[PDB]
């Protein structure tokens, strides 16, 4: 590929997530999954509300495409639902909006498929086997060839990198909320994944935004003064976006009630401890980060501290919820193991009215209460493992070097390694919490924002505008 | 809490059951549980017998209730049984005995939750988040202030553990039976749990027996003469109390065969690899024991010879009863994937006759010997780990140093670290064979014990009478 | 045993091989269940196919012994099929041929029973309990008692692996074929564990072979002039036994699909992550071998490197294929969701027409599918742990030491450590390919076998024709 490109940023983005999709055919399968997973859910659930009759299926030999109903009334029950072509539309809006871009990547990534191939020398079987410090040696020395003068193995980190290093330094300087106190819990901590979304909506992306372009920001900033009619410009763009987050909150809640139903509501009935597994939460994404650090080296180290961090949590259960589980699992087990030695017995038991969804239940009941009990025989793990977790992720809050045993450690420690379940909690909230907090919570620190960018942005001779502190 | 306490035994044994309870409040929720569990498998399997009409059940669209009789009734058909009014009447005041000594407790912990609040400055929240070596260093350097002269650390210990280094003492030097020939399995090894409890019934419980009060004992197990006079009055205390043991021997054997079903039939068909793992037996938990070593410190070493322990028996298993479990396993196995591919076909040989309870039972037949059969491709392990659980419990019977891999490294070792199933079978003996063997065994002992206490008895002049190895 | 044995070979294997299966009563034990197994297999598969009446099973309240049918039909059906007579007389002549060979190998080890009680004085208690270190050292210093001058602790060893030491050098110098490019794979490497038992057959058992008796070979095999004439009279008898594979190719072929569902069918339903495992190949087991290595020496690396081999090859698990496997438990985790939560709403869709092999099919198709799915926090495992495998199994084919994370390095891997579910593919096509590579394929090898066994065998003056290798 050729000569002086124009935009040396999503060129470098999309080299960097060619490689971690494993190849252009993989991910352009991969994409195509997506958009038929969004067409899946949608449309499955669609068939479902409208088009089955469940009293053949429940009370009224029946076959299972006899509760399914004929297409000519399949397409006929579903217009008469004026709240539901009102969902239908605008998902479908949404989705020929989303294949339109696809259409426009398969253009784009192809250009970057041909730039391994013709200007690396790298074929489509031999990427997925290569490191990204492959991927990366050869576009530094084959620049003799395409001009694309001897840039730096870093310039290249500054132009994949540029709007990663900002929310790193929003995070660790709490110019995004992110905290909460609400009664009943204490401090809570936010920022859900559609959260940071907007982050990026207020800031970085259009022509009304700062950064005119990908690559540099407005002149308006680093005048000084301090601008409170500069920084007012922000204050009511967060309410127009705000506004918009509040009106469309009713169909992202749809979605993600949706999405956790096809998704998780049977891997509760087989395996619940799934669910009260632990993971790396998006604060602590953005809290352990380093300063152009790729998105493949924040979790080379996610996944080796995960293993000492996932049995750190798991000696510090609570007296109480192990008592409860305990003495609950016996009242369960003690009926359970009535009605399973009474189905061995005749088996005609089964088919009695409640029976086989008080063994499903009760099972799973069994089941949940096993997971909140820990190990009799757990090894009490000298609570500086610590120092193990702080060899993998390197940033602790300094309290915690002595005082690993406290619940001044565990319940900090849980902000940014929290439950499974609390993750599913915290996307279906996100459509409510989310308008809320951009309007009442973030128009607040617009004056801070907009004395961050000017104070702490450093051009940079070959990428651009940076942030200071990478 | 106040000057100069009547009894330092029963107020620091109380102290450390509060913090190793995690607090009042859980201790307190904590034993309403074991109240109601008494309640709920004496009520339940009354209901079970008298009350479900199983012809409705097995033979005769029913419903579950359907099976249940009306209260005039359920209230009716329990009062023609004279057998079981007289299991509810002595199941009855036996637990209106441990309610009124329940709620004894509540006043007699409230005074010590006031111990940890106003003289040790300790909150129950911060109680389960301490150690003992927090707990017991309040009380040490805050003697200024409470009377209750610079005792030492270490006289706490004597308080708290006073009769459980008695039965380090007696096991160790075989005063106490716990060990028999019987033909068919060679030597085995007795000592259960409602066996140990009478031990301390005949030594240290009441006015008749040793120990006048809680903390000095008689005066006539000093004088000498050897004092068979003194030697008989044991020797028929063991009576009275033994043939209480076997009058009272089918009530407890009724409560041991329901507890086991309540608790255990339930886990048979989920998961037999739970009672094919091992345990530290009672007889291994006073075999390892130190002098003056509290309850917790003794499960820390047990809890972390765990791990070794449990692979050290896995590579010792049977070659004739992993042959049987291979071909055992085949046989089951055949006539499943017939039956299992069979219902995939038409599954409408389920409901036909005995096929539903076949998978059921072949299935968990299955289960039992995947448990038994070992991996295959374990690490055989060199049987120098023994070195290793050597480090954790701290007691070998010196034959094992270099014998690691014999048959008498294997046998002996089980009768510390035995199975699960094997205590569960130890506990529905223990009410036939307890009687027997204070009566039969223990009495033929009484001149070795009188003369015991005689020997080993030493008075130290802050805590009272202890054992002299301790 | 007595004075000077006539078969120092089938002696000394036979003593290996009382210790390997843990003694007289165990192997013995052992046997009968393989002659109980086989007759299993052939006898309730036929039961299957002729006298069980599916109409009645299917269709047609039943019990389950009313789809078999009588005796005097059972033993009536079954002679009206010359197909199945002519497979049980076949079955039955090969099972009395099993079953004369089994009486006279209790007559053989009886005999060597005595050796361990009378010679060694070893019970059949302690030999389960005794390494080989111990069993060999008794044969070793008691030959002034039994004759049997100072033969070695070596010349045991050539004498219980004389002919494993040639299956070493035909292996190792690709004399046998065991590799064929087929269109759609690559190089595809066979040596299944019936093809083995034929290049012994052609090589070291009977007149017509190589090897007069046990212990010498032919006088032919040394005299020079290249021999055409003697590699000829080996080039037709690869045809003579090809052939004989050929005409008994559809009977192993009925025996090897019997087999497999026999053993296989019912843990595809619980666990399919089972047949996801690997297992050291047979190709791998004669390429890592030393010379005079006994069987169970192979087998203590072999578990010992399992552990990290199996974890080298779940961090090479294809791009495309963890795609389809999460987008694939996507769409049938749906659809069981669905079901499972319809289900539990009423259980009255079950008894539907074919929603109960739905969630059957569908719960094993997301049970595969996790199984496909790699740790998401799987730690990538620097790629150099092929220097931990290297420890244990101690040849690495020289392209590895610095090229582990390549497809040239994960490929001929796989070809050593291959799946279970490829083995199973391998037993079962066994018997199709097996008579084909043997007359195609090895008889153009015929005259540089007849020229290997001239050059490399040398006379070593206690134990005879030995490999030179060795
Ligand atoms: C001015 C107006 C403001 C506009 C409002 C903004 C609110 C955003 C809502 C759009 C929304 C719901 C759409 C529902 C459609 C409703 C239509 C009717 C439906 C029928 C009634 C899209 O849809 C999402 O649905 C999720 C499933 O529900 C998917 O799963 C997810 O993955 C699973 C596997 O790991 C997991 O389980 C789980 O992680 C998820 O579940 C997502 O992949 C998918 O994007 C949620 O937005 C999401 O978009 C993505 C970008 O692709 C954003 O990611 C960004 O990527 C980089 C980008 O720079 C940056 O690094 C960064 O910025 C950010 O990480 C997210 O931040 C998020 O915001
Ligand atoms: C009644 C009120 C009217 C509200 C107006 C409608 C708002 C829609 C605006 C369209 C909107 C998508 C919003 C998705 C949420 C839809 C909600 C679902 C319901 C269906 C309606 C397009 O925004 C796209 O613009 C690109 C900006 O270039 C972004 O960045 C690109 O990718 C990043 C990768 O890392 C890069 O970082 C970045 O460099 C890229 O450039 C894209 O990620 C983003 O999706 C938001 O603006
Ligand atoms: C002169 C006359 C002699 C009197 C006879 C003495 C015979 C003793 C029998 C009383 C009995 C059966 C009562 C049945 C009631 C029948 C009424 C009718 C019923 C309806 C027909 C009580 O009941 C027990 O029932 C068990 C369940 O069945 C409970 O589970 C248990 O925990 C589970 C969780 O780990 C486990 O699974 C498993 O470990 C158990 O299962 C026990 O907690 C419960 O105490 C068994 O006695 C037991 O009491 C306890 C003390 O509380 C004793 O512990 C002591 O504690 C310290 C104390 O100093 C000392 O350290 C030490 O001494 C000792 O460790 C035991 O030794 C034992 O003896
Ligand atoms: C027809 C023949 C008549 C038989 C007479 C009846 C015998 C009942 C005697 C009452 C009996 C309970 C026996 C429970 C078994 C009941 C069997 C169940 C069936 C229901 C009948 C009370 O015994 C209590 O007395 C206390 C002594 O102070 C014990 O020690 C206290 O706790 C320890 C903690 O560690 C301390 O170590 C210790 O310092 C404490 O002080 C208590 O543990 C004990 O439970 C035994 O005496
Ligand atoms: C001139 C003419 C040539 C003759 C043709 C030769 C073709 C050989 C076919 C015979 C055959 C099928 C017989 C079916 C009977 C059909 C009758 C009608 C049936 C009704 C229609 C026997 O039957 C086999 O059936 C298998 C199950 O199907 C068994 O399971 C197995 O174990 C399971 C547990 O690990 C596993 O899962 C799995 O490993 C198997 O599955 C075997 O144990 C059993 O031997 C397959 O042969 C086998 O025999 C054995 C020797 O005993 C051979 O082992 C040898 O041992 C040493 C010896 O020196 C040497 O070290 C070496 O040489 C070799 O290792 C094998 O090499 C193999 O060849
Ligand atoms: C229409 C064409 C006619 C075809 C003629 C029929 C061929 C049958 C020949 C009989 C045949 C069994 C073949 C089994 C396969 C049967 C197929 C199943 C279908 C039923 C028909 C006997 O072969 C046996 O002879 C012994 C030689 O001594 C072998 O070695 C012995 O054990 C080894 C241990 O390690 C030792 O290494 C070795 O030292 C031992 O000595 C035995 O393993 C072998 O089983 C092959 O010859």
């Amino acid at each position: 590929p050729w000569h002086h490109i124009e935009n040396l940023d999503l060129f470098f983005s999309r080299v960097y997530n060619l490689h971690q999709k494993n190849g252009f055919t993989c991910m352009l399968i991969g994409e195509i999954f997506e958009l038929m997973q969004f067409l899946f859910v949608v449309a499955f659930t669609t068939f479902l509300v409208s088009c089955v009759d469940y009293d053949i299926l429940f009370a009224n030999k029946v076959t299972l495409p006899d509760a399914f109903l004929p297409a000519q009334v399949c397409s006929a029950r579903i217009q008469e639902n004026g709240s539901l072509i009102t969902i239908l539309v605008i998902a479908g809006v949404f989705w020929i909006h989303r294949l339109i871009k696809f259409i426009y990547n398969i253009c784009c990534y192809w250009e970057i498929h041909s730039f391994y191939l013709h200007a690396l020398r790298i074929p489509m079987s031999a990427l997925p086997y290569c490191t990204w410090q492959e991927v990366q040696a050869r576009i530094v020395q084959t620049q003799k060839e395409h001009q694309i003068r001897e840039l730096t193995e870093l310039d290249i980190y500054h132009r994949i990198l540029r709007f990663q290093n900002y929310m790193v330094a929003l995070v660790n300087k709490s110019l995004l909320p992110l905290r909460f106190r609400l009664p009943g819990l204490g401090e809570a901590v936010f920022f859900t994944r559609g959260l940071k979304y907007n982050f990026e909506l207020i800031l970085f992306w259009g022509p009304g935004s700062l950064f005119l372009n990908e690559w540099s920001l407005k002149a308006e900033y680093k005048r000084g003064g301090q601008r409170l009619e500069l920084a007012q410009r922000l204050s009511n763009r967060i309410l127009w976006i705000g506004i918009a987050n509040f009106l469309l909150c009713p169909l992202i809640l749809i979605w993600q009630i949706l999405y956790a139903f096809f998704s998780y509501a049977e891997v509760l009935k087989r395996e619940p401890g799934a669910l009260g597994a632990r993971c790396w939460s998006l604060y602590g994404r953005c809290y352990l980060r380093h300063f152009n650090e790729l998105e493949h080296e924040l979790q080379s180290r996610l996944n080796r501290g995960y293993k000492p961090a996932s049995k750190y949590m798991n000696c510090f259960l609570s007296p109480l919820l192990t008592l409860l589980a305990k003495n609950g699992a016996f009242f369960a087990g003690s009926i359970l193991a009535v009605l399973i030695a009474l189905t061995i017995y005749d088996e005609d038991v089964l088919a009695v009215e409640h029976v086989l969804t008080t063994v499903t239940l009760l099972g799973v009941t069994v089941t949940v209460c096993r997971s909140f009990i820990p190990d009799q025989h757990m090894v009490f793990c000298p609570e500086q493992l610590l120092r193990v977790i702080l060899a993998h992720i390197h940033y602790m809050p300094d309290h915690w070097q002595g005082n690993a045993h406290r619940s001044q450690t565990r319940d900090e420690f849980a902000q940014l390694f929290q439950y499974k379940a609390v993750f599913i909690l915290e996307e279906l909230l996100s459509p409510i919490v989310t308008p809320l907090i951009l309007i009442f919570c973030l128009r607040p620190r617009a004056l801070e924002i907009i004395d961050f960018f000017r104070n702490f942005t450093v051009e940079v001779v070959g990428v651009g505008d940076t942030c200071s502190f990478a």
